[PDB]
């Protein structure tokens, strides 16, 4: 057969298995309409929305902890939480008993709690999805490894945007490809919408 | 050609300039110049690892070099070879030296304190993988408030798997670069800082 890279995870023997939701609290990072246009509009956001809006429907019929994240933003910029660029993206829409909290930074665990709220839940299995995939979600999903979680993170539930490199550019899907097989080598299973629902 | 999250919040910050920076390596280590995590274009980037090292010694500033601990057994085994210092990237008396344990080189270790210590906001960031302890790193540096400066030819990483395939070496690093330009870091080459 032919030969391939191994992951980090198969080399030191720590691969896990992807997270069955049934044993996981899922959350989604940062599903706002900041991303449906503008300079931030994302790549494959229609269906990366309806996967989100997938496992929203799969952990609500199945009563698992759902955690939303957004950006704090700021009045009148980027983000705007008194402007619409700060609302959930239709569909995604928070319900009662869940979770929502407001971030600063791409790191959600930092300022808050977003440590002892996953504590309090008991879950070492995470499934993450949402926006943007080398930045918030990425972060993210790299802090909670330090904090011993197990991350599966939905690759088809999460995007991302063309971006520079010089004065070229990078499409958005090979961003997205080279940080899923980044993710997939030591930081989370990578695995679609279909296999979790 | 895309604008960056830094540039779209008025985030963005300079460049570091050598003068008022800390240098950073992480795990220069022999582990990474064969066997199963032989990394690409190491020649080179080695080559440019000892370029800053030169010009941070001869303009007398703080220097870290940060090494993987490995365990027996595993990687950058503490009784053989792989664990050493690459050669002629070894640290000199007066220098810093920092064990760590994860990719995260903050955790569980006196990083911060010792950054803290050092006063300087601007860190020159350079070493091994790219994708993982390097991106991981600047990543959580980003929180504590430093400005980081990644040198994008004094660092590497290796060919990686994925759903569809094989993603090359130099695919993965510039990828990575742009990531890093576009939220956790100004990216820059050697000969701009030396």
């Amino acid at each position: 057969g032919m030969s391939v890279p191994t992951t980090m995870f198969r080399l030191t023997g720590r691969d896990y298995p992807p997270a069955k939701l049934s044993h996981a609290s899922l959350i989604i990072i940062d599903a706002q309409k900041e991303y449906l246009s503008g300079p931030l509009k994302l790549s494959g956001m229609d269906e990366a929305v309806a996967n989100i809006a997938r496992l929203l429907d799969a952990a609500r019929k199945s009563g698992r902890p759902i955690i939303h994240v957004r950006h704090l933003g700021t009045v009148g910029g980027r983000f705007d939480p008194q402007g619409p660029a700060g609302q959930f993206i239709p569909g995604l829409e928070p319900l009662e008993g869940e979770i929502v909290i407001e971030k600063r930074m791409p790191n959600a665990f930092k300022n808050t709690k977003l440590h002892e709220t996953l504590q309090e839940l008991g879950h070492l299995d995470l499934i993450v999805c949402g926006f943007m995939s080398h930045s918030s979600v990425s972060t993210t999903v790299r802090r909670a490894k330090d904090y011993g979680y197990r991350c599966t993170l939905v690759e088809d539930a999460s995007a991302t945007r063309d971006l520079a490199f010089k004065d070229g550019v990078i499409p958005a899907a090979q961003i997205h490809q080279c940080e899923m097989a980044v993710m997939a080598d030591n930081f989370a299973c990578v695995a679609p919408t279909a296999s979790l629902i």
